[PDB]
């Protein structure tokens, strides 16, 4: 063991937290999404036609530029909540920082416009277990514990507030003790095979309202919002007092500061996110409306119902993810 790799964050207004890899020899930079609620990893391809202007957008991986690529060339299809992305697995030589592993990609060579023509990242790695992998496709951090290289079977999260500086950070092999402070409080997973673990309350000031006898909740890196199922964030939403809108929720800017403090209850302690947490505030005007950072998804069975805990909450707790030990550490964030 002994080793352990930091890499560093862009973070685009705090919905969009990305980094750098590279892919070939030589290297083919990338700036890509680490998703701990996927598991396949992906970039554009050259093989994407010009008329999937997302891909025109982008930085294209080119297999023939590579001396170290593996054709494969077996279908692949990923589906998120905002439509699929297609395309063919390869194989190449992966940097990930201080780390290079033999890896198997994605290709896409079908890259829809919503949503990607609003994405400053070009792809995704996934952060989650085999279990998740569409293919059955090794994924990455399986191929780094084979390596035997690292100091502990860890990663873990840092995202900042987009202040005008670090955006955020990634570390794989442990966590950085200088953006966090006191120590780590974990939570066992529920199961193997996804970084989700128990919830035992949803709490809106001191009131707990929902999940009172319990549920799931998802721990996604990929996410930039909190996430619930619709009956549950209508329930919250009509507490706070927001508006829907036909893809979020809003609140008159002045209201915001006084929204009352939402707490996740997780291995005995509560977890809370005060209105400056949870809320954008560009004005504090009467005239205008201000998005919260949370809202409707109902994830399918099988990894849900459930509620993400995306970049909101990430964003105030540091996230270390134990594949060691199946379970995840959380620490005031810094
Ligand atoms: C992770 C790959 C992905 C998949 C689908 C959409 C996007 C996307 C996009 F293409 C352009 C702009 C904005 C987004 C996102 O805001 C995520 C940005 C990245 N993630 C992050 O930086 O998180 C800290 C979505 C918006 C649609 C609603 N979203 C979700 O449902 C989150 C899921 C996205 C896939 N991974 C699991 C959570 C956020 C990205
Ligand atoms: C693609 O990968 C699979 C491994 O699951 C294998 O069956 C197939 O032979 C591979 N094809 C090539 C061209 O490497």
């Amino acid at each position: 063991g002994n080793t352990t790799s930091s890499v560093i964050l862009t973070n685009y207004m705090d919905t969009q937290y990305y980094g750098e890899i590279g892919i070939g020899t030589p290297p083919q930079t990338f700036k890509v999404v680490f998703d701990t609620g996927s598991s396949n990893v992906w970039v554009p391809s050259s093989k994407c036609s010009r008329l999937y202007t997302a891909c025109v957008y982008h930085k294209l991986f080119d297999a023939s530029d590579s001396s170290s690529y593996k054709h494969n060339g077996t279908e692949l299809t990923l589906r998120y909540s905002t439509g699929t992305v297609s395309g063919f697995l390869s194989q190449d030589i992966i940097t990930v920082g201080g780390i290079t592993v033999t890896q198997m990609f994605g290709e896409v060579t079908e890259m829809p416009a919503l949503p990607f023509m609003l994405a400053e990242f070009d792809g995704v790695v996934g952060m989650g277990f085999i279990e998740q992998a569409i293919g059955r496709v090794t994924p990455i951090f399986d191929n780094i514990i084979s390596q035997g290289v690292l100091k502990e079977d860890v990663f873990s999260f840092y995202y900042n507030r987009d202040s005008e500086s670090l955006g955020g950070q990634i570390v794989l092999g442990g966590s950085d003790p200088q953006h966090y402070e006191g120590n780590f409080h974990y939570i066992n997973l529920i199961k193997t095979g996804v970084w989700q673990i128990q919830m035992k309350g949803v709490s809106v000031g001191s009131s707990t309202l929902l999940c009172e006898d319990g549920c799931l909740a998802l721990v996604d890196t990929g996410a930039s919002y909190i996430s619930g199922s619709t009956s549950s964030i209508e329930k919250l939403m009509e507490a706070l007092g927001a508006k829907k809108r036909l893809f979020d929720y809003v609140v008159k800017c002045n209201e915001g500061p006084t929204l009352p403090d939402i707490s996740f209850h997780l291995g005995g302690k509560e977890y809370t996110l005060t209105s400056a947490d949870y809320v954008f505030q560009e004005s504090y005007s009467s005239k205008k409306l201000c998005t919260l950072a949370i809202h409707a998804m109902d994830i399918p069975p099988p990894t849900g119902p459930t509620w993400a805990l995306g970049a909101t909450f990430i964003r105030k707790f540091y996230t270390e993810f134990d594949r060691r030990n199946n379970r995840i550490g959380f620490a005031l964030a810094r």
